[PDB]
DNA sequence: TATCCTAACCAAAAGATGATTTGATTGAAGGGCTTAAAATAGGTGTGACAGTAACCGCTCGCTTCGGCAG
């Protein structure tokens, strides 16, 4: 269930501990990085780009901080 | 689409990695000692010497100045 990563190394048996399988995995989880959209996440980017922005600028990537799955 | 992630890469903050320059240290030498002795030749100031110097709780005895005396 991508829990329990101490485990997930020791079935790997390649000597990985969790902390490293957990690195490579989300470096290549397509749930992580997510290429997709979801309702909440346009509704809370809009909700604090209005509350912050002005004129043009926009803090692009601070949003990210309460939005997951992003950078 | 409006917007984004962040694989691989561009612009900038910060975060770091080794070579070089400047602030700081010091190793060795100029130097200028030491007592230890032995010595002739010396000058006087000064510091003892010494002196005067000066400055710094109860109960008797004794006395006087008037108020009548002479």
């Amino acid at each position: 269930g991508h829990l329990e990563w101490q485990k997930i190394a020791e079935e790997l048996g390649t000597s990985r501990s969790a902390f490293q399988c957990l690195q490579k995995f989300q470096q290549h989880n397509k749930a992580l990085k997510r290429k997709e959209w979801t309702e909440e996440e346009d509704r809370m980017l809009t909700q604090l780009v209005q509350e912050m922005r002005v004129g043009s600028h926009i803090p692009y990537r601070r949003i990210v901080y309460y939005m997951e799955g992003r950078d």
